[PDB]
């Protein structure tokens, strides 16, 4: 969850 905080909202930003 520290990065992966948007799990209900996955963005572009947020490409891992
Ligand atoms: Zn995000």
């Amino acid at each position: 969850d520290a990065e992966f905080r948007h799990d209900s909202g996955y963005e572009v930003h947020h490409q891992k």
